C-alpha cells in the first residue's frame, strides 16, 4: 500500500471542531483516489496531512517518498514557460515536451515568437486562468515523484479541456503514478480506483463507483 489512512481525525486548532472525522482509505502504488466534497470538506486538509503539515488527533497514517502537490491556486513565479514547469527540476527535451503536450500548452506556446521562452510573470504577459492552472499542473507532474496531490487542478477549464486533460494527462501520462486527485466531476470518480467522499469532516462515501451504482 501506498497510502493508507485509518480512524483519522484531526483539528487545525484546539478545541476546534474536527476538519477531518474518522477517515479511512488506502491506495495502492499505482492507484488513483478521487477526493470530492463541498466547500470546507476539508480536502485540502486531508492533501495537508499527507504532507505533514497537519497531524492526526487520533488514528493512524502511512505514506512514504517524495511528494509533488499541485495547489488549487495556481500560481507563476518570474520565469520562461520552460523554467516555471521544470521548476528547479533537471531539465529532460523528451518528459518535458510529453507533459506540456499532455496539458495542451504545446497550442499556446506554439504561439509565440519565443515559444518556451516566454516570459511570464514579469509585467509582460498576463496569462489566463485556465493557462495558470494548465502550467501549474505541468509543473507537479514534471516533478518526479511517488505520490502525485492534485487539489483540484483544473480551474478557469470548460468541461471538455477538463476531460480531456484528466484523461491525457491524469490517467495516461500517469498511469503508472500513485495519485490522489481532488475532484467532483463524475467521469473522474468513474475511472477513479477508488472515490472518497467528505462532507463537514466526515466520510459521506468511501469505495467504488461501481459500488456506489449499486445502492441506486
Ligand atoms: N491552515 C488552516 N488552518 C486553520 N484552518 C484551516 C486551514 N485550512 C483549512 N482550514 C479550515 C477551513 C475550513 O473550516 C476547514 C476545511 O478546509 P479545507 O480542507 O481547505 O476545505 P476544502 O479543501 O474541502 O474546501 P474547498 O473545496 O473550498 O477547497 O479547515
Ligand atoms: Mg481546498
Amino acid at each position: 500500500t501506498e497510502v493508507v489512512m485509518e480512524n483519522v481525525t484531526a483539528f487545525w486548532e484546539e478545541g476546534g471542531t474536527p476538519v477531518l472525522k474518522d477517515i479511512n482509505f488506502k491506495i495502492e502504488r499505482g492507484q488513483l483516489l478521487a477526493v470530492a466534497g463541498s466547500t470546507g470538506a476539508g480536502k485540502t486538509s486531508l492533501l495537508m496531512m499527507i504532507m505533514g503539515e497537519l497531524e492526526p488527533s487520533e488514528g493512524k497514517i502511512k505514506h512514504s517518498g517524495r511528494i509533488s502537490f499541485c495547489s488549487q491556486f495556481s500560481w507563476i513565479m518570474p520565469g520562461t514557460i520552460k523554467e516555471n514547469i521544470i521548476f528547479g527540476v533537471s531539465y529532460d527535451e523528451y518528459r518535458y515536451r510529453s507533459v506540456i503536450k499532455a496539458c495542451q500548452l504545446e497550442e499556446d506556446i506554439s504561439k509565440f515568437a519565443e515559444k518556451d521562452n516566454i516570459v511570464l510573470g514579469e509585467g509582460g504577459i498576463t496569462l489566463s486562468g485556465g493557462q495558470r492552472a494548465r502550467i501549474s499542473l505541468a509543473r507537479a507532474v514534471y516533478k518526479d515523484a511517488d505520490l502525485y496531490l492534485l487539489d483540484s487542478p483544473f480551474g478557469y477549464l470548460d468541461v471538455l479541456t477538463e476531460k480531456e486533460i484528466f484523461e491525457s494527462c491524469v490517467c495516461k501520462l500517469m498511469a503508472n503514478k500513485t495519485r490522489i486527485l481532488v475532484t467532483s466531476k463524475m467521469e473522474h470518480l468513474k475511472k477513479a480506483d477508488k472515490i472518497l467522499i467528505l462532507h463537514e469532516g466526515s466520510s459521506y462515501f468511501y469505495g467504488t463507483f461501481s459500488e456506489l451504482q449499486n445502492l441506486q
